[PDB]
DNA sequence: GTATAATGGG
């Protein structure tokens, strides 16, 4: 397919992290998410709305753009809004918006690093209901979850856990196709 | 709650 030798062709050109930056990735991503805590009990709007929001903001600076399974930005009239918001709190409240920034630039950083590693247990699953891109964006939404979960702290490596998330995204979504 | 590492494959 056209559109995929295209993205794995996009994807390639992304180099691995190191085990040193995945930490510190891991990390800015966790403190992220404590700020953006923050952001919600001081506005009264949902986290995962203010993390999106956020997130919106980023992905001009992002390497890969239309990632596969990947949830689309809201709407940009909800951006404005929500992002009016942000930027319109106390001294105090303004540095947990920078942190939830970096939070959200480090966690798109880290799901690019890690394209790659879908694509190649995708290429274990074909010939089972669904296509090779399929398998991709299934195989996608695992990374993201896993991303979510990680806990670098245990020192395991991210392609582990990460793997673990990603099969069960596709293991699932082969049972789901199979009614 | 799910965790060896794995990103061409074995
Ligand atoms: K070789
Ligand atoms: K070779
Ligand atoms: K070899």
């Amino acid at each position: 397919s056209d559109p995929v030798r295209q993205y794995l062709h996009e994807i390639g050109q992304v180099p691995l992290l190191t085990l040193e930056e995945e930490i510190d990735l891991a990390r800015k991503v966790e403190e992220g998410m404590e700020a953006i805590k923050k952001l919600s009990e001081a506005t009264g709007l949902d986290q995962e709305l203010i993390r999106e929001v956020v997130r919106a903001k980023i992905l001009g600076t992002a390497r890969i753009q239309k990632i596969p399974g990947l949830k689309e930005k809201p709407d940009p009239k909800t951006v404005e809004e929500v992002d009016g918001k942000l930027k319109s709190l106390p001294k105090e409240l303004k540095r947990y918006l920078h942190i939830a920034r970096e939070g959200e630039a480090a966690r798109q950083h880290l799901i690019e690093a890690n394209l790659r590693l879908v694509v190649s247990i995708a290429k274990k699953y074909t010939g089972r209901g669904l296509s090779f891109l399929d398998l991709i964006q299934e195989g996608n939404q695992g990374l993201i979850r896993a991303v979510e979960k990680f806990e670098y702290k245990r020192r395991f490596k991210f392609s582990t856990y990460a793997t673990w998330w990603i099969r069960q995204a596709i293991n699932r979504a082969i049972a789901d196709q199979a009614r």
